[PDB]
Protein backbone atom coordinates (compact mmCIF):
# COMPACT_ATOMS: atom_id res chain seq x y z
CA UNK A 1 0.00 0.00 0.00
CA UNK A 2 0.96 3.86 -0.29
CA UNK A 3 -0.39 6.59 1.92
CA UNK A 4 0.32 10.43 0.40
CA UNK A 5 3.43 12.11 1.03
CA UNK A 6 3.82 14.73 4.28
CA UNK A 7 4.74 17.63 2.15
CA UNK A 8 3.93 18.60 -1.29
CA UNK A 9 7.01 17.80 -3.34
CA UNK A 10 7.85 15.89 -6.71
CA UNK A 11 8.37 12.41 -5.90
CA UNK A 12 11.41 12.48 -8.83
CA UNK A 13 14.35 14.61 -9.20
CA UNK A 14 14.24 14.39 -13.50
CA UNK A 15 11.80 17.38 -14.23
CA UNK A 16 10.56 18.88 -17.34
CA UNK A 17 9.49 22.02 -18.87
CA UNK A 18 8.19 23.46 -22.11
CA UNK A 19 7.58 27.39 -22.76
CA UNK A 20 4.13 27.01 -24.35
CA UNK A 21 4.61 30.58 -25.53
CA UNK A 22 6.36 34.10 -25.28
CA UNK A 23 5.70 37.43 -24.24
CA UNK A 24 6.07 40.37 -26.95
CA UNK A 25 9.05 42.55 -24.52
CA UNK A 26 11.68 40.32 -24.89
CA UNK A 27 13.33 37.63 -27.98
CA UNK A 28 12.65 33.90 -27.62
CA UNK A 29 16.33 33.63 -26.78
CA UNK A 30 16.08 36.43 -23.64
CA UNK A 31 13.42 34.31 -22.59
CA UNK A 32 14.73 31.08 -22.57
CA UNK A 33 18.04 31.94 -21.05
CA UNK A 34 16.01 33.69 -18.21
CA UNK A 35 13.78 30.20 -17.21
CA UNK A 36 17.20 28.35 -17.83
CA UNK A 37 18.79 30.76 -15.14
CA UNK A 38 15.89 30.20 -12.83
CA UNK A 39 16.05 26.47 -12.63
CA UNK A 40 19.24 26.72 -12.55
CA UNK A 41 18.73 28.43 -9.06
CA UNK A 42 17.07 25.61 -7.70
CA UNK A 43 18.96 22.64 -9.31
CA UNK A 44 22.49 24.00 -8.20
CA UNK A 45 21.24 23.42 -4.45
CA UNK A 46 19.40 20.32 -4.81
CA UNK A 47 19.21 16.76 -6.88
CA UNK A 48 17.05 18.59 -9.10
CA UNK A 49 17.43 17.91 -12.46
CA UNK A 50 15.92 20.22 -15.18
CA UNK A 51 15.01 19.74 -18.94
CA UNK A 52 13.46 22.03 -21.55
CA UNK A 53 10.54 19.98 -23.94
CA UNK A 54 9.86 21.56 -27.10
CA UNK A 55 6.30 20.36 -26.96
CA UNK A 56 3.76 18.08 -25.72
CA UNK A 57 3.65 17.74 -21.71
CA UNK A 58 5.88 18.37 -19.58
CA UNK A 59 6.28 18.71 -15.11
CA UNK A 60 6.13 22.45 -15.23
CA UNK A 61 4.00 24.13 -17.95
CA UNK A 62 4.84 28.07 -18.91
CA UNK A 63 2.62 30.52 -20.19
CA UNK A 64 2.07 33.87 -20.67
CA UNK A 65 -1.63 34.90 -20.49
CA UNK A 66 -3.53 37.78 -19.76
CA UNK A 67 -7.19 38.07 -17.76
CA UNK A 68 -9.10 34.68 -17.69
CA UNK A 69 -6.22 32.50 -18.82
CA UNK A 70 -7.48 28.68 -18.10
CA UNK A 71 -7.70 28.57 -14.14
CA UNK A 72 -9.35 30.01 -10.94
CA UNK A 73 -6.67 32.77 -10.91
CA UNK A 74 -7.69 35.32 -13.54
CA UNK A 75 -5.00 37.92 -14.12
CA UNK A 76 -6.09 41.98 -13.67
CA UNK A 77 -4.77 43.88 -15.81
CA UNK A 78 -1.15 46.38 -15.78
CA UNK A 79 0.46 46.17 -12.03
CA UNK A 80 -1.30 44.06 -9.46
CA UNK A 81 -1.00 40.27 -9.84
CA UNK A 82 2.29 39.65 -11.71
CA UNK A 83 2.43 35.51 -12.36
CA UNK A 84 1.23 32.61 -10.53
CA UNK A 85 2.74 28.89 -10.23
CA UNK A 86 0.60 25.71 -9.07
CA UNK A 87 2.72 23.60 -6.23
CA UNK A 88 3.80 20.08 -7.06
CA UNK A 89 1.35 18.01 -8.81
CA UNK A 90 -0.67 16.65 -11.84
CA UNK A 91 -2.12 18.38 -14.48
CA UNK A 92 -1.69 21.89 -13.25
CA UNK A 93 0.50 21.38 -10.13
CA UNK A 94 3.78 23.11 -10.78
CA UNK A 95 2.55 24.99 -13.76
CA UNK A 96 3.40 28.69 -14.22
CA UNK A 97 1.81 31.51 -15.42
CA UNK A 98 3.26 35.26 -15.83
CA UNK A 99 0.65 37.94 -16.61
CA UNK A 100 1.69 39.29 -20.11
CA UNK A 101 -0.23 42.96 -19.42
CA UNK A 102 3.06 43.63 -16.80
CA UNK A 103 6.02 44.49 -18.73
CA UNK A 104 9.00 41.56 -18.25
CA UNK A 105 12.72 42.29 -18.80
CA UNK A 106 16.12 41.26 -19.21
CA UNK A 107 17.37 44.17 -16.83
CA UNK A 108 16.11 46.42 -13.86
CA UNK A 109 13.04 48.34 -15.62
CA UNK A 110 9.47 46.69 -15.15
CA UNK A 111 9.55 43.35 -13.66
CA UNK A 112 12.93 41.04 -14.60
CA UNK A 113 12.45 37.81 -15.82
CA UNK A 114 14.55 35.79 -14.06
CA UNK A 115 13.81 37.01 -10.48
CA UNK A 116 10.44 36.25 -11.12
CA UNK A 117 10.62 32.94 -12.60
CA UNK A 118 12.95 31.87 -9.57
CA UNK A 119 10.31 32.92 -7.38
CA UNK A 120 7.40 31.19 -9.45
CA UNK A 121 9.53 28.28 -9.57
CA UNK A 122 9.75 27.85 -6.22
CA UNK A 123 6.26 27.59 -5.72
CA UNK A 124 6.22 25.28 -8.20
CA UNK A 125 8.60 23.08 -6.49
CA UNK A 126 6.89 23.57 -3.22
CA UNK A 127 8.02 26.41 -1.08
CA UNK A 128 5.24 29.30 -0.08
CA UNK A 129 6.36 32.55 0.62
CA UNK A 130 8.99 33.41 3.55
CA UNK A 131 8.99 36.18 6.15
CA UNK A 132 12.66 36.77 5.84
CA UNK A 133 12.73 39.93 4.02
CA UNK A 134 16.14 39.21 2.39
CA UNK A 135 14.72 36.13 0.76
CA UNK A 136 14.19 34.59 -2.81
CA UNK A 137 10.69 33.90 -1.65
CA UNK A 138 9.16 36.54 -0.02
CA UNK A 139 6.33 37.88 -1.22
CA UNK A 140 7.13 41.30 -2.50
CA UNK A 141 8.94 42.13 -5.72
CA UNK A 142 12.27 44.29 -5.24
CA UNK A 143 14.90 44.75 -7.20
CA UNK A 144 18.66 44.82 -5.64
CA UNK A 145 21.26 44.61 -8.11
CA UNK A 146 26.56 37.73 -9.23
CA UNK A 147 23.07 36.33 -8.00
CA UNK A 148 23.56 34.03 -4.97
CA UNK A 149 20.23 32.01 -3.38
CA UNK A 150 19.84 33.40 0.03
CA UNK A 151 20.45 31.28 2.91
CA UNK A 152 16.81 30.76 3.84
CA UNK A 153 15.35 29.83 0.48
CA UNK A 154 18.80 27.35 0.33
CA UNK A 155 17.21 25.80 3.67
CA UNK A 156 13.45 25.69 2.27
CA UNK A 157 14.47 23.46 -0.87
CA UNK A 158 16.85 21.76 1.00
CA UNK A 159 14.19 20.17 3.38
CA UNK A 160 12.20 19.42 0.46
CA UNK A 161 14.57 17.45 -1.95
CA UNK A 162 18.07 17.37 0.24
CA UNK A 163 21.21 19.34 -0.87
CA UNK A 164 22.56 16.58 -3.80
CA UNK A 165 25.99 17.21 -4.40
CA UNK A 166 26.85 19.74 -1.19
CA UNK A 167 30.65 20.72 -3.64
O1 LIG B 1 12.59 40.64 -4.70
C1 LIG B 1 13.15 39.63 -4.31
N1 LIG B 1 12.58 38.53 -3.75
C2 LIG B 1 11.15 38.51 -3.62
C3 LIG B 1 10.36 38.32 -4.87
C4 LIG B 1 10.85 37.98 -6.12
C5 LIG B 1 9.99 37.84 -7.18
C6 LIG B 1 8.62 38.02 -7.04
C7 LIG B 1 8.15 38.36 -5.79
O2 LIG B 1 6.84 38.59 -5.44
C8 LIG B 1 5.92 38.20 -6.44
C9 LIG B 1 4.55 38.52 -5.85
S1 LIG B 1 4.13 37.36 -4.52
C10 LIG B 1 3.58 36.02 -5.52
N2 LIG B 1 2.54 36.18 -6.39
C11 LIG B 1 2.44 35.00 -6.95
N3 LIG B 1 3.37 34.17 -6.41
N4 LIG B 1 4.13 34.79 -5.49
C12 LIG B 1 9.01 38.50 -4.73
C13 LIG B 1 14.62 39.48 -4.52
N5 LIG B 1 15.25 38.48 -3.99
C14 LIG B 1 16.61 38.42 -4.25
C15 LIG B 1 17.36 37.39 -3.72
C16 LIG B 1 18.71 37.32 -3.96
C17 LIG B 1 19.35 38.27 -4.74
C18 LIG B 1 18.61 39.30 -5.27
C19 LIG B 1 17.26 39.37 -5.02
C20 LIG B 1 16.50 40.47 -5.60
O3 LIG B 1 17.06 41.31 -6.29
N6 LIG B 1 15.16 40.46 -5.30
CA1 LIG C 1 -1.39 42.29 -13.44
CA1 LIG D 1 2.00 20.41 -14.48
CA1 LIG E 1 3.77 42.24 -21.84
ZN1 LIG F 1 -3.13 30.95 -14.20
ZN1 LIG G 1 5.13 34.08 -4.47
Amino acid sequence: YNVFPRTLKWSKMNLTYRIVNYTPDMTHSEVEKAFKKAFKVWSDVTPLNFTRLHDGIADIMISFGIKEHGDFYPFDGPSGLLAHAFPPGPNYGGDAHFDDDETWTSSSKGYNLFLVAAHEFGHSLGLDHSKDPGALMFPIYTYTGHFMLPDDDVQGIQSLYGPGDED
